[PDB]
């Protein structure tokens, strides 16, 4: 019954410079590398469909300029966020598209900071913890166009950050809970960012699929040895 949960009963609910634990090269698989490897064979095929559409139609200079600047600028993108949150890349239109998401938070708790589940073995760094509206939330920053849009899922988005927060709720390094999740799609365009609020009764939903995908993960032979170090969020 309660031998996988997304809340810990023991945590306060509700309970002033935000916590980063600090993330290293390890050998504990990450939410990503888990959501990645487990994607359906279905997925995967649209993907590498895309993939192969795109090196023909762009070439390898192309392909290699277009996936470099969506990489970079999810990235600065991130940092920017982090560095405004925490005591250039300003003019840009996904920040541009935030402002009125940044309206609403507040209460920062933790950012770009390492969370480890202590009974189910994964890894992970979630954005940002912080009220959105009054309501203590793990919030993911997703740029309109993905950074690595060849591996990830914009549908997986929600199982990543209730992850994030059940992970975050069976880690002793925090002292508080989380009961909600918030995904935010910024747009490069500057248009408003959208957000897709979910209350607790959604995460525990969502946190069943996500338990089904680390167990498909774990059911495989190859992830049984230690895997091979890396930095994954
Ligand atoms: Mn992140
Ligand atoms: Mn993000
Ligand atoms: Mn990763």
């Amino acid at each position: 019954q309660n031998w996988f949960p997304i809340f810990n009963p023991e945590r306060s609910d509700k309970p002033s410079v935000p916590l980063k634990i600090p993330l290293q090269r390890n050998v504990i698989p990450s939410v990503t590398r888990v959501l990645q490897q487990t994607m359906t064979k279905q997925q995967v095929f649209l993907l590498e469909r895309w993939k192969q559409r795109m090196i023909l139609e762009l070439g390898e200079d192309g392909f290699k300029e277009y996936t470099s600047n969506v990489f970079l600028q999810g990235k600065r993108f991130h940092e920017a966020l982090e560095s405004i949150l925490s005591p250039n890349l300003l003019k840009s239109g996904y920040i541009e598209s935030v402002q009125h998401i940044l309206k609403d938070v507040s209460g920062v708790r933790a950012l770009e900071s390492a969370v480890q589940h202590e009974t189910l073995n994964y890894i992970g760094l979630l954005d940002c913890v912080a009220e959105y509206q009054g309501k203590l939330c793990v919030i993911d920053w997703k740029t309109s166009e993905k950074p690595k849009p060849f591996i990830q899922s914009t549908f997986d988005n929600p199982l990543q950050v209730v992850a994030y927060m059940g992970a975050m709720n069976h880690d002793t390094n925090y002292s508080f809970q989380v009961q909600c999740g918030l995904i935010v799609v910024a747009y490069k365009d500057g248009s408003p960012a959208h957000p897709h609020f979910m209350d607790a009764e959604l995460c525990s939903q969502y946190w069943t699929k996500w338990l089904l995908r680390l167990e498909e993960y774990t059911e495989k032979k190859k992830n049984q040895n230690i895997q091979k170090p890396e930095y994954s969020e």
